């Protein structure tokens, strides 16, 4: 995915908020 935020390599998009996301 490509929100508005960073992660690192490896790591899975998720929900985390209502609004905004985040990763696993």
């Amino acid at each position: 995915c490509g929100g508005g935020f960073s992660c690192h390599d490896g790591e899975t998009c998720c929900p985390t908020s209502q609004t905004t996301w985040g990763c696993c």
